[PDB]
């Protein structure tokens, strides 16, 4: 999406502006989007003033005299096209607004050119009128609108697509509709007629994840335009609900507020949505900047920029316990009519540049150089900060900027005032270190009966009391699926957490923890349209996690209290009914505060006794007080023993809980601490005192919430509280929608009384230690495991002598039912044919592919040898997220006689035709040895978003695992953990996406580029986004994929079978006309060619291996691959463990071949003679006669069987070789024959070009055709490229050495991601009107995972300036927040101010930054870099030649200025040093 404004404060209305407006939404036409016929727009539409000069007409055509400016209201309305719907509709208009008691003047017939639009959005256009009103009492202005807006949202409770109110206003107007840029205007002839005036234009162009065009989803809505996605909707919508039948505010009869009431509606888009709750703020007494600093706050704690504004502080304090963020990147740009203005998200994770003349004209949008205004006039070029806003004030004609706007809605109320006298705050830093129970036994039998299990504390429990840590682990879940297991298992279990892919980003709980907040607020939530010193009386809890001491001091509280059993002598059912009636009653009675406590009265669970499981319960009484409308009385305290993980807490808040007391996990805690054999341990060299187990049982879980609520994007606990972050896999319809209700669970499993049968089993154990049971690590006894060390050890063997593939396919074939795929079978449609008839298995495998394991987490032995044999193989093998040895980008020339080759002499088994060259070149959020050379050695390109093991999260290398080696080739620092950003910095929305895809394509035009996503709810929809962002492959990961380091909780709860996932990308993208876009590809836990033939069967074309193919290569399934002692030295760094692998690649050869002949052999049964006879034939598939569950009756399995009929249409099979990203600049750069000169005799050429903001990604594609011929450093020329103008995102992404680039006007987002050598120098035009220090130049994420190369730039950056550096070097005039965030190593400086969270996960490297206010030290993050005055000589001497070479390129009067008063100005610097710098001759001497 692209969105953005346009404002003339001090002239007459004109249409210049609206053509301006016209233009600019041309200049976003890339950031939008188009339905399957490639014609018709997701959708574009404009918010301007009621066009006063053009209705005056309408008036004289009528002969009728024309209301004044603020008397006349006027509806867009789109009516239906059937004649008599049309008057059905017109009528019930009139009808409305009569009973409002105002006056219809008439209609107007909107001028429209059908004949421009696409075919399916000349199929779906409604009927376009506009209704003119006025009110006979006298009625103007903000009564008028108020009146107005009753009677819009009267007509919308007869929502239909066909019959919808676009905007009713006395103000404002609102021209969408399902189309491109610059149809817009030529569709609504209004737009383009003289007549139609303006002195703001608010516009959008839309960016969908669909075919299927809806044209009141176009944008602007009513009030705002949106740029970005709601990621806790379900919660947002569920709160906002539940405040609608009591709705109250002065002025405001019951009537007029009921008339509102279908204010959020889960079926309109999130967009939609936020627009209606933010219009019921504005049209209640508040300005929309106001609302919108409500909905979506600003991150306020611990913000020095804050500490002059405690009034605004006070304001974000006392609603933050009202209302909860609506979550998620957004630029927000809204106008009244009376204001216009834009704000961001609290992290702001869309970009906002704007613009202001020396007559305070001001445009703003998503990209900077799109309104062509003379430079001259320009007096100032800013953006937007994290949660900043600024505002036009079009009566007073003003530019109002952030502090302002914020400070003078604080300060409306005494807030602070209010928090000191009405708010109780609990929390205790001391815990409760008596014990709960005596004996020892009876800790024990508690724990068995509330379904803990011997590694739920030994792995789980223990690590996070003895480490203050949640585990790492390694491999993926190898185990059934909760509904699968025999093996008893929670309700917790069933339930899958989601996650951000593409459409929106996870958040970084590390590096940008200060923006997260665990506080929750207890009791009856207060009247949000009015604002009262009561709302704030309320308990406030620092964290969820409620010790015994902090809840005795809720329960002594200012609030009451009541304590509810969820024990029971009778069947669950029934016992849950009481339940809900009881809370019900009971919060009608008056009580603020439930404690559903499953130790009521202190007493103990007796054999007589069972419980509701803790989840059960609280979803239960969450959705019984929501339908009951009394969820706003009260907060939910689960009080139970069945809590322990991080997970377990998860559910918990996002099903209803506001805080949790784990008693029983707190005990087990003492218990493990108490008890001679631990002390023995920690006497001995295991690590500890008993305050501090408990304190860091804590932490442990505290950091892993942050963890998950990050997955999602989320900052705040309060928003996830109401929102249901997860999947449930087994879980029947009726359960679901008693407890959970809107969750999805697409298998349809357990029922209550199944649930039940489950509890059950545990009593049947606790009524002399715990059960262990295989769910971590094999055991004889345990659950079933797919990779065992005996399955591998025969597997190993079977590959040695070119039958031993018997007994590992029989290991294979014995298992009980683990994944989907096990409920299902073959049912051939022809007879079988002979195998001979089969295509070859060399044909077969061309399919498969290795799979992406870094460089770090493998060694280089066994990294190589899969490359080697994958490419012997005619397949592809994947150089994960660690970069690549350039080494290995020939073909092997010196292989002696006995297979050995100088130049990989650590390698066995070679012949002189091999490669280690991986065909595809993986791009992840760390871009560790991302390398323009490394590009172009790709056959493909793949953009990594998540890995199954570990979907909301970043790669993850210990630094034990950080040789030297590895060091090289990411260019980071040797010992040093590399905990990569969750995000891509690169990818904020789908259509970042694009422009990453857009880079690849630029760099490398002959190469595919895929994206990597996990398997989860909501993946069809994304992969929809992903093939119209132009994409050639997709990867789908199942939840079940291996990794060398990944949380055990990410393990075992984040991500979803890939059966799920395959199924609804392949059927979202067919039932779309989307499909023959992208090749689809799979993998997680895939051994077996009948694997790959299910995984054909519901729509994979390629097929991936990871964990099974290092198994091949010799891995058993010792699984301590995290901690560097692999004990056959395949995922480690040790040389002397390295030594141990033996592994030759024609054993991996070998073992591709059994599965490609298992492939043939399934082939022959069904009857076709390739995989392309079969890939997406779901028909072929049957439900397994012979299963029998455990704890359902059966699952439900329709949405693996009914996909779309491909009996017959095969056509989605054949696919473009690569898409184009059509006619671009450099290739005009590269047909030149100076230039193509200067590339083959590496000679000197010069070339000068005006560029626009279309313009994207320049230089790169000369990058990418001079390191194809030369490498990153063999080319001797010297090209310089000058442009003029705005440059489009990732100016000079990839730049070489021999490359000058030259930008004399501004840039915006990515300059120089990824560049690897020569020079960019970005300067302001010359005839400038202001100071270039002050004002920005080039925008957000510049020099991204930067390898080599000097920037220059003589004006301000936006945040993540050089985020994740290796060696880039820069000089800069000033930066937003999170300055050198992930830097490993080069040369930053900065000659002015620069936001918060400096050098956040600053690792190597040196930073210089000019402070001349004093503030620099509050504005660190302070967890590795120090920062010192400089003092060594050769540091000064650094600095002094980067600023002296910054001035030359620039001509830099602030550069000048500071040379010219060298030692005034030393001192004044600070150098930013990580302890890994700290001896470098430039940080100390
Ligand atoms: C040792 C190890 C390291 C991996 N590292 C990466 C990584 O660098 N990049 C990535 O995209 N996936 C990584 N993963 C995920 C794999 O690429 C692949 O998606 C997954 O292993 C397939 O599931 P499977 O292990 O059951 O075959 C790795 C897997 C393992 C086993
Ligand atoms: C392109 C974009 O930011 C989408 C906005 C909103 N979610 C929608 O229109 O679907
Ligand atoms: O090497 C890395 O940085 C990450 C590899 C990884 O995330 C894994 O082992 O799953
Ligand atoms: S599990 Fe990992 S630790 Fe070694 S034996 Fe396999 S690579």
């Amino acid at each position: 999406c692209g969105v953005g404004f346009i404002a003339n404060l001090r002239g007459k209305p004109d249409h210049t502006l609206v053509e301006q407006a016209l233009k600019a939404l041309g200049c976003m036409e890339h950031r939008g989007g188009c339905s399957a016929d490639n014609d018709s727009g997701d959708g574009a539409g404009v918010m301007t003033a009621i066009p006063r000069e053009l209705l005056a007409q309408w008036f004289n055509t009528r002969n009728l005299p024309m209301p004044d400016g603020d008397r006349l209201g006027v509806g867009m309305v789109f009516l239906p096209q059937e004649p008599s719907a049309r008057e059905v509709a017109r009528a019930y208009v009139e009808e409305v607004v009569r009973l409002e008691k105002l006056t219809v003047l008439g209609w107007r017939e909107v001028p429209v050119n059908s004949d421009v639009l696409g075919i399916q959005a000349k199929n779906n256009q409604p009927h376009i009128e506009q209704i003119l009103v006025t009110c006979p009492e006298g009625c103007a202005g903000d009564e008028l609108d108020r009146r107005l807006y009753i009677a819009r949202s009267i007509i919308g409770k007869k929502l239909a697509e066909d019959f919808y109110v676009c905007s009713f206003s006395c103000r404002t107007i609102v021209y969408k509709g399902m189309v491109r840029s610059i149809i817009l205007g030529e569709f609504y002839l209004d737009l383009k007629n003289p007549g139609y005036t303006s002195n703001f234009a608010v516009y959008h162009r839309r960016f969908s994840t669909n075919t299927m065009p809806k044209w009141p989803l176009a944008q602007p809505m009513r009030l705002l335009g949106h740029n970005g996605e709601i990621n806790t909707l379900l919660g947002n919508i569920n709160w906002m609900a539940a405040r609608e039948k009591e709705l109250e505010v002065s002025g405001w009869t019951k009537a007029e507020l009921e008339a509102l009431t279908p204010i959020v509606n889960q079926a309109n888009s999130d967009s939609y949505n936020l627009d209606s709750a933010l219009e019921l703020l504005v049209r209640t007494g508040r300005s929309p900047l106001e609302a919108a600093m409500i909905l979506v706050p600003e991150a306020y704690k611990n913000q020095p920029a804050l500490k002059d504004y405690p009034e605004i502080s006070d304001f974000h304090d006392y609603y933050s316990g009202l209302q909860e963020p609506w979550d998620g990147p957004a630029l927000l740009v809204f106008s009244d009519g009376k204001i216009v203005g834009a704000g961001l998200d609290r992290n702001g994770l869309r970009p906002a540049r704007y613009c202001i003349t020396k007559d305070d004209y001001i445009v703003l949008g998503s990209e900077a150089g799109v309104v062509d205004l003379p430079e001259v006039d320009i007096v100032e070029k800013g953006r937007l900060a994290p949660g900043q806003m600024i505002a036009v004030d079009l009566a007073e004609q003003k530019i109002l900027k952030n502090y302002q706007i914020k400070q003078q809605a604080a300060q409306k109320y005494p807030y602070g005032e209010w928090i000191k006298i009405q708010r109780q705050t609990v929390a205790s830093d001391s815990f409760a270190e008596k014990t709960l129970f005596n004996d020892a036994q009876t800790v024990l039998q508690q724990q068995a009966a509330f379904g803990y299990t011997a590694e739920d504390v030994e792995m789980v429990v223990v690590p996070m009391a003895s480490q203050g840590k949640e585990p790492t682990f390694c491999m993926g879940d190898d185990t059934p699926l909760a509904v699968l297991s025999h093996k008893p298992r929670l309700l917790y279990d069933y339930f899958k957490q989601r996650f951000a892919q593409v459409t929106n980003p996870p958040i970084d709980p590390l590096r940008e923890n200060l923006v997260m907040s665990l506080a929750m607020f207890l009791g009856k939530r207060g009247n949000l349209l009015e604002p009262k010193a009561e709302s704030a009386r309320t308990i406030k809890l620092r964290s969820p996690l409620v010790n015994e001491v902090e809840l005795q001091a809720i329960k002594t509280g200012q609030l009451q209290v009541a304590e509810v059993s969820t024990l029971y002598d009778n069947s669950l059912e029934d016992a849950l009914t009481n339940l809900v009636k009881t809370a019900i009653a009971t919060v009608q009675a008056g009580a603020e505060i439930l404690v559903l406590t499953d130790r009521p009265n202190g007493a103990i669970l007796t054999e007589n006794q069972s419980f509701i499981p803790p989840l059960l319960a609280v979803g239960a009484v969450h959705h019984h007080l929501i339908r009951a409308g009394l969820r706003l009385k009260a907060s939910l305290i689960v009080d139970t023993a069945q809590c322990w993980s991080t997970h377990h807490f998860a559910c918990l808040v996002g099903y209803g809980a506001s805080a949790i007391c784990p008693y029983l996990a707190l005990e087990s805690v003492r218990q493990w601490w108490l008890d001679e054999k631990t002390q023995k341990l920690m006497e001995n060299g295991r690590l500890i005192d008993l305050p501090t187990a408990l304190k860091n049982y804590r932490q442990s879980v505290e950091a892993g919430l942050f963890k998950i609520l990050s997955k999602m994007g989320i900052s705040l606990l309060a928003s996830y509280h109401g929102a249901q972050i997860f999947e449930a896999i087994g879980l029947g319809a009726e359960l679901v929608e008693y407890a959970f209700a809107g969750t999805t669970s697409r298998v349809g499993g357990l029922t209550i009384a199944d649930v039940a049968g489950e509890v059950m089993v545990f009593h049947g154990m606790a009524f002399k230690k715990l059960e262990n049971f295989g769910f971590v690590n094999y055991r004889p006894g345990g659950e079933y495991h797919m990779n065992s060390p005996e399955m591998s050890k025969s597997l190993h063997k079977a590959v040695a002598a070119y039958d031993h593939y018997e007994l590992y396919r029989q290991y294979l074939k014995d298992r009980p039912v683990t994944a989907l795929r096990d409920l299902l079978d073959f049912n051939a449609d022809q007879p079988a044919i002979s195998l001979e008839e089969v295509e070859s298995v060399e044909s077969i495998v061309k399919r498969f592919c290795t799979g992406g394991m870094s460089l770090g987490a493998l060694s280089r032995e066994a990294h190589e040898t899969l490359a080697i044999a994958m490419n012997r193989l005619g397949a592809k093998s994947n150089s994960g997220e660690g970069g690549e040895d350039v080494v290995r980008y020939l073909t092997l020339d010196d292989v002696d006689s006995e297979g050995n080759s100088p130049t990989l002499p650590h390698l066995h088994g070679l012949q002189n035709g091999d490669t280690a060259n991986s065909a595809i070149k993986q791009i992840a959020s760390g871009r560790f040895g991302v390398t323009p050379e490394y590009l172009m050695s790709g056959k493909q390109l793949e953009i990594k978003m998540a890995q199954g093991a570990k979907p909301g999260e970043g790669g993850q290398l210990p630094g034990k695992k950080v040789s030297e080696y590895i060091a090289m080739l990411r260019r980071s620092k040797p010992g040093v953990t590399l905990i990569s950003p969750p995000p891509h910095h690169d990818i904020y929305s789908i259509e970042d996406l694009a422009q990453l895809i857009y880079d690849l394509h630029q760099i490398n035009p002959e190469a595919q580029v895929s994206v990597k996503l996990v398997a989860e709810i909501g993946i069809g929809t994304i992969a929809a986004g992903v093939a119209k962002a132009n994409a050639d492959i997709i990867q789908i990961s199942g939840h079940d994929g291996g990794t060398g380091a990944s949380p055990l909780s990410s393990i075992k709860h984040a991500g979803s079978p890939w059966e799920l996932g395959v199924t609804e990308v392949h059927r979202v993208l067919m039932e779309n006309q989307l499909r023959d876009r992208v090749l689809l590809r799979a993998d997680g836990g895939l051994k077996t060619g009948w694997d790959v033939v299910m995984a054909a069967l519901m729509g994979a074309e390629e097929y991936g291996f990871g964990s099974i193919a290092m198994i091949a290569e010799g891995c058993i399934m010792a699984r301590v691959c995290h901690t560097n002692n692999c004990p056959v030295g395949v995922a480690t760094q040790q040389e002397r463990l390295r030594q141990r692998f033996k592994g030759v690649p024609g054993q991996v050869v070998n073992f591709f071949y059994f599965i490609a002949e298992e492939v043939r052999s399934l082939l022959a049964h069904l009857g076709y003679r390739s995989l392309d006879d079969i890939i997406g034939r779901t028909d072929l598939l049957k439900v397994r006669s012979d299963v029998q569950l455990s704890k359902t009756q059966n699952l439900t399995l329709d949405c693996l069987l009914n996909l779309p009929d491909t009996k017959q249409n095969r056509q989605w099979l054949n696919h473009e070789p690569v898409h184009s990203n059509g006619p671009v600049l450099d290739d005009d750069i590269l047909a030149d024959p100076d230039i193509q000169e200067a590339i083959n005799h590496q000679t000197t050429a010069t070339k000068t070009y005006r560029l626009v903001n279309t313009d994207r990604t320049v230089g790169t594609r000369l990058s990418g055709a001079i390191a194809k011929k030369y490498g990153n450093n063999g080319f001797e020329g010297n090209i310089t490229l000058n442009f003029q103008g705005a440059a489009g995102q990732s100016f000079g992404a990839f730049n070489l050495d021999g490359m000058t680039l030259h930008l004399q006007g501004e840039a915006n987002d990515y300059v120089g991601k990824g560049m690897n050598g020569g020079e960019i120098v970005i300067v302001p035009h010359p005839q400038a009107s202001f100071a270039p220090e002050d004002n920005v130049i080039i925008g957000n994420t510049c020099l991204y995972g930067a390898t080599g190369g000097n920037l220059y730039a003589n004006g301000r950056a936006g945040e993540r300036f050089a985020v994740r550096n290796s060696v880039g070097k820069a000089v800069i005039e000033g930066a937003g927040d999170h300055c050198c965030e992930y830097m490993t190593g080069g040369v930053i400086v900065v000659l002015g101010p620069v936001g918060r969270n400096v050098g956040a996960g600053m690792t190597g490297g040196l930073a210089y930054f000019l402070d001349e206010v004093g503030d620099l030290p509050e504005k660190i993050n302070p967890e590795i870099i120090t920062l010192q005055r400089i003092t060594a000589s050769k540091g000064e001497e650094q600095l002094k030649s980067l600023i002296t070479a910054h001035v030359e390129h620039t001509g830099s009067p602030k550069g000048k200025a500071i040379l010219a008063n060298w030692s005034d100005y030393l001192g004044k610097f600070w150098q930013a040093v990580p302890p890994s710098e700290k001896d470098s001759p430039e940080a100390n001497n």
